């Protein structure tokens, strides 16, 4: 996998799909990234990032992070330097695979998909987004 | 939600579900929990647990990790015993959402679909699973 | 060369073509290498990484090294974890050219050759597999 | 394996072959090393030396180290000792195989298949003739 | 932009391309740069190099430099060994764009046809090759 | 080359010339510098300068700087007066052009147009308009 370009989709009644453009890949210590450069201010870009540290004997480990940050917007009157915008808040994902030398393929395969149904579950849809917690 | 038994398909040609029993609900200090119970050794069984820290004025967050325990894995000449460290002999999953206070519901969804749709990107399997990264 | 998969042929009657997926180009710090991906276990596939250092004025320098696990060859009754060192379980190629500065292409094209040919020669081939030195 | 003459072939348009007198064998520390012979004084001879350390219970280790130097010729008119000559720079190339106890003949025949293939891709005489990386 | 060659017309009656194998891709502080690879020794290679300093918030900055060196040719009399090459000047061209926080895209469209028509002009090349100033 | 009209063409789908009336010939230490005349403030004027530095015996100079500065539209709620005009920001580019004694009439031309096609190439406009590196 050379870095390319990434396609996401947005919850929404309709997904509206958003890309992101590859800015800097994995190489030593610095990791994947992507930018969604769709923000009006440079800092409201959304972002994402990926690092495949393989270890051949010992824990191999995916980082994966998402920023989806949401400017602050004032009345349009008022003065604040359009040059000096900030962030009102950013919502995160950050997630971690583990996974052991030796492991199989199937192993592999098996953590992905459990991962992947989970965040698809209702019970984490529902957490997630109403904050509501297993009772 | 109240805590409930929880269905997650593995990943195979045809994927089977896996079933997991509740083990005890969501409380102020633990966190809700779910087992396997599959594999006939108590080191076998696959865990799953979340959390769900509402805070009123700040960052929320909610926590989700996954063990599977993969024994077939380990060499025949290899001993496992409580001395052995976990993320050795089983795979693992965490995540964290970071919700800010005054995020908009559309704000919730959004950041949960960009996750979902990312985890389900081909680049996100290719990394896990090949182990080969954005470069 | 841009970085791209590498075909080497193992030593059998009938040589068998492995393939080299690449995992990270060649950085200022980082050296480009590629992966095996063939065995089932992380520990199993192997790596070959090279690094070509430029000195405009001095020793250029280009490091090439070759890691092949053989679990096979291990006994049933040795256990192979994090802590065995890797020198006993793998066999290892590890080569440097040194080229200085003001050298013609034609010097660096002979010292290609004379270690290829060497290499080649049935001293080394004997020397290599049947330990046999020259005395 | 006694020892006994070398024949390398360097890289020109034709190939031209050149012979490598042996001077001393292999015995204890010493490696056995052969001398090309054909430069103008005793310094600009090209080297060649090789070392098979057989390690019963251990990590056995074959080392080889190629010099290509070029003697550095001055104007005739001028005056410089022709009993004192200068290397005005050498080329070298050093690889060292390192080969467990306890593998397979097929495991030797291996590497030094993958070490030979290697050096022969296009990628390795792109990066040692041309100084061109893997981008 | 994955680094890639780079072809640069040089200046002639009838401008002929000459091209530029990466080196190195921009990573931290290290800058991106490319080689000619034209002059036989290793010190007459010329070099073109860049660095971009995106800064979120304040003045970005883009670097760049190009080397043109030619190796000196000896007289008899100094009796430098003719193998032995040393550079006898270099030509250098060094630019930097500074682009504020809040500048348009078309703002740095702008500066950056400014500065190529610019060198195009016949202003600079008068004051360049022939040391005239605007006076 | 006594100073005269500078014309430049900005950066757009279709390039429109600017022509830069000159206000200053280089004399001394004061370089020779020409102006926009396009803003209605003095302020907004876009700015070229040059400076030709010949060292007779040594490393000559020439000195570029192109200033693009935009006016601040202000909101009403600073209430700073219509009349006083401030500028926002600009954008800079910088050059210098070193020489050295020995140069060749050839290497003047060659490094002067190696600059222009860079300012030319792809790589180049994709960094400075899009602050994308070489990675």
């Amino acid at each position: 996998a050379q870095i390319a370009n990434l396609i996401l989709a947005d919850g929404q009644a309709t997904p509206a799909n958003h890309t992101f453009v590859p800015m800097q890949p994995q190489t030593g210590i610095t990791p994947s990234q992507w930018l969604n450069k769709e923000a009006a201010s440079n800092i409201g870009y959304r972002k994402v990032s990926m690092f495949v540290k393989y270890v051949s004997n010992g824990t191999s480990k995916v980082t994966i992070r998402i920023a989806d940050p949401v400017l602050a917007s004032v009345p349009a009157g008022c003065c604040v330097d359009t040059n000096t915008p900030q962030v009102a808040y950013s919502t995160f994902f950050e997630c971690t695979f583990s996974v052991p030398y030796g492991a199989t393929l199937q192993n592999k395969k098996d953590i992905l998909a459990y991962a992947r149904n989970l965040l698809g579950t209702q019970v984490v849809t529902d957490a997630v987004v109403d904050m509501t917690p297993a009772w």
